[PDB]
């Protein structure tokens, strides 16, 4: 069976309870994770250890907090106490865990299930071949010996319009923002990087990226996390928002793909 779970954010206990609820069995089942495995919750270290241990039984995409963790680890960004990352950073296996984490994809594709996963979704300005190429570009940087310079470069909110003619840092920054930070678009598909509220609270003419017909969404289902104030609701058919804010005291949600059956685990507050 195929299980998809949204942003875990270090909520290891809830993760394990949800997986026991479905009798998740490595070797017979596969787990898809939308990213943001770490930060806010208390068990980032345990989460990373367990997910890494699953090997081929897990298909992960990196989110924005995974990338921030990598930036703290390389000395690029400052650690926030609120992120609760110090046990993970001071772990004796920190190097192993994080060199594994930076080698994971930004994008997961399963042709037989017609299923695409990215942390934030798929911008409507992209077709599938382009999404793939951009994922491969950023992934090559992340898994190279020079990933700290990339992490330093990734911060920024422009450019917000895609073009195959984009180059260098602007290209990397747009790819990163589209995959890990996207929520609302302008009618032409151009990215907005300031509104994090629910679709009903955003001012016109902003709409969710998925309310704009895009070539990928026309042929594929798309699962994603990241956008907690969506609360998993309001998506069109074929769009699955899996982040229900477990680390914020909401719930951790698991979707079984074969029957589209939802299983939910309350936050441990
Ligand atoms: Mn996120
Ligand atoms: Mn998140």
């Amino acid at each position: 069976a195929t299980y998809l779970i949204g942003d875990v954010h270090g909520c290891y206990d809830e993760l394990i309870a949800l997986l026991h609820k479905v009798e998740f069995t490595p070797g017979k089942d596969t787990l898809w994770l939308t990213g943001d495995l770490v930060a806010r919750g208390p068990g980032s270290l345990d989460v990373l250890r367990y997910v890494k241990s699953l090997g081929d039984s897990v298909r992960l995409v990196l989110g924005n907090h995974d990338l921030h963790l990598l930036a703290v680890f390389a000395g690029i960004s400052r650690n926030k106490p609120k992120d609760r990352l110090t046990p993970l950073l001071e772990a004796p296996d920190a190097d192993e865990l994080l060199n594994w984490l930076r080698r994971q994809p930004l994008l997961q594709i399963d042709e037989e299930k017609k299923l695409v996963m990215a942390h934030a979704g798929i911008t409507p300005q992209w077709d599938l071949q382009t999404a793939k190429e951009c994922a491969r570009d950023v992934e090559a940087v992340l898994s190279s010996d020079s990933y700290p310079f990339f992490l330093d470069a990734m911060y920024g909110d422009m450019p917000n319009n895609w073009s195959p003619e984009l180059r260098g840092l602007g290209r990397l920054r747009f790819i990163t923002n589209a995959f890990t930070r996207m929520r609302f678009c302008f009618p032409n598909g151009q990215l907005d990087m300031y509104s994090k509220e629910s679709p009903e609270e955003a001012p016109a003419p902003l709409k969710p990226w998925f309310a704009i017909p895009g070539p990928v969404a026309e042929e594929y289902s798309i699962a994603f996390g990241h956008w907690a104030s969506l609360e998993g609701k309001g998506t069109p058919e074929g769009i699955y928002a899996l982040d229900t804010g477990c680390c914020w005291g909401g719930t951790l949600t698991c979707l079984r793909w074969e029957d589209k059956q939802y299983f939910v685990q309350p936050s441990n507050r």
